[PDB]
């Protein structure tokens, strides 16, 4: 599945690119660059997801080339979104490594320019529905989808920044109820809700109740992804996750700091005082020690557990009337992942 | 009329802030405050051409009080793509002020983060869209015209940026044919032709021929205009114009550089090439010495004349059917700026 996929890249990529008015064709080829950088070496679930759940949802009959390069398209279009959220993200959070490989905005000879490298990847989504769905009864939908998608993941962003101000101690807003709602918004949406919405409307499965069904499952799948994601940053292997953590010393919301105020001692609260959101290397090594020290790891490794039959019970509710298949493909992609 | 357009923008706040979830109050009180920096303290030639030009195209018996709302949150669309461009090029350009204040990014508090910031101010466009124009016969039009103007700006700076590299010397990518089109893409689209096109739209016209013909007159128009930008960036004053100037010190193909190169001897050449595109005050101070020196100010005004004269020969050409009124009102507003 994922060869298949991953090879409509250059299709993609000569799209965007055929674009030559050779007047614009530095700036054309500098974009080429900024696909292959950004948008190759991640796992692909999202545009996957799109792929996959087409081929569930429309008869084999229906399946023709031009409609299942339309489903390679979207799919695509949902890597382009991640890209382009990713580049940004890399930058705001003083991170050194993406995919195995250095941040771009990290690479000499880019530095902040890759500002504007994120927002011309964010524009390729729109040029791709233009020249592929133009014509189809679902464009609208899908246009307004990845626009409301956007929108939400930047709320969500914002809230995460606020609550992680740099300089400042902010403890007091590390609570359950406000880590729900970030991760609701900066992951949830755009991560789980679009690819299977685009696939939905794509299969011309338009009603409310049949996508705020979707949308049940697939938040409480998003909640549980960026969880697992904020624990790979202290807890993961880089060389593994692609990725150097930053989220104590960027002084972030993360899964784990939340789960460890519940638990502390005023001493202990007063240690996480003291050294957490800071960049000194032993100031973070203390905190960790802290995490271990209250179990954390085991703590996860059981909410883990729970959430996930919580999301089974979820598919088994709110499924129908499409296939299991759909929802639980994805679950188990995400479940136990060590990356 | 300036005060009417500039009024509705507690609505236009009011409306985005309504969306109060109220477990993302933090983020849409911070949204709030990246609107009011941001949004205001500009000119407001883009959304006021929104304004004029619809009142110009559409009879007054149809110019009932929802429609006129709908031009004047059309207009403050206009507005916010131009904050959401700003906040941008003010970070990858090393700004210090925008509009007589320190640009947004360099607020103590704010950083990188006005990146995201950024991000939000677009995404607030298809939101104003969404709640006023979603059931007209233009909204994917206006939808398809914003996202194309977007997309356009976007490979404009691309080649700004590109053609602009901090250090390495660029003398030989400094040409005409290169200026026209870097200011072709990065500013006459969306600072001109957009704002025009979005009021055609809303009156009914859709027409290529028509679309074309005022493209013609306002992608010349935004030509000029970014021209003036480049002589003010050296020679105007800070305190008039609101922003400090930095294209020397960022290598740029500022038409400037351009004028100066095909006048130029070669020692001439050669004082450049040891001087522009570094930040030392001492040798940007030696290159307006040559500007000063080959009279490139005189160069300017008469270019500024001639310039005006074939915009308003164009204007002749192409206006018709459209009222000549909608295109002499914004080149009467440019025309000889100081600011
Ligand atoms: O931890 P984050 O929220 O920043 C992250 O997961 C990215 N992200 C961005 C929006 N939602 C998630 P990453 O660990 O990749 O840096
Ligand atoms: O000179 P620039 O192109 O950067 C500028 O005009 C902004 N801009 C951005 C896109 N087009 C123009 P500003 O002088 O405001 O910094
Ligand atoms: C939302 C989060 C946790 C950001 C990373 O998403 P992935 O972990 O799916 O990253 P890639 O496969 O796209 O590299
Ligand atoms: C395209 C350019 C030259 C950037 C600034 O546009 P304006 O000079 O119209 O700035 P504001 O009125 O929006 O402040
Ligand atoms: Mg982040
Ligand atoms: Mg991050
Ligand atoms: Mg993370
Ligand atoms: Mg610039
Ligand atoms: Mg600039
Ligand atoms: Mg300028």
């Amino acid at each position: 599945e994922k060869q298949d996929f991953v090879q409509h890249f250059s299709q993609i990529v000569r799209v965007l690119t055929e674009d030559e008015h050779p007047e614009i064709g530095d700036a054309i080829a500098r974009l080429k660059e900024v696909l292959e950088y950004n948008a190759i070496g991640g796992k692909y679930n999202r545009g996957l997801t799109v792929v996959v759940a087409f081929r569930e949802l429309v008869e084999p009959r229906k399946q023709d080339a031009d409609s299942l390069q339309r489903a390679w398209t979207v799919g695509w279009c949902v890597e382009l979104l991640q890209a382009f959220f990713l580049v940004a993200d890399d930058i705001m959070d003083s991170s050194l490594t993406r995919r195995g490989q250095i941040c771009w905005y990290q690479k000499p000879g880019v530095g902040l320019d890759a500002i504007n490298d994120a927002n011309l990847l964010e524009a390729c989504i729109y040029r791709l529905l233009k020249l592929y769905c133009r014509e189809q009864p679902y464009y609208l939908n899908l246009i307004e989808l990845f626009l409301q998608s956007s929108y939400q993941t930047e709320i969500g962003q914002t809230l995460d920044l606020l609550t992680a101000p740099q300089g400042n101690v902010d403890l007091v807003r590390f609570t359950e109820k406000r880590y729900k709602s970030i991760v609701k918004y900066k992951t949830a949406f755009y991560s789980f809700y679009l690819p299977i919405a685009a696939a939905m409307y794509m299969a011309g499965i338009d009603g409310e109740k049949e996508h705020a069904n979707a949308k049940k499952i697939l938040l409480e799948m998003g909640e549980f992804f960026q969880i697992q994601d904020d624990y790979l940053d202290l807890f993961g292997d880089p060389s593994v996750t692609g990725k150097i953590g930053t989220d104590i010393q960027d002084n972030k919301c993360s899964w784990l700091v939340v789960q460890c105020l519940q638990r502390a001692t005023p001493e202990q609260y007063q240690i996480l005082k003291e050294n957490y959101g800071q960049k000194e290397a032993e100031k973070v090594a203390r905190v960790k020690a802290l995490y271990e020290e209250l179990d954390l790891p085991a703590v996860f490794l059981q909410y883990e557990e729970d959430s996930y039959s919580h999301i089974m019970a979820l598919i088994e509710q709110y499924a129908a009337p499409l296939p299991p298949a759909v929802f639980l493909g994805l679950a188990r992609k995400i479940y136990k992942r060590r990356k």
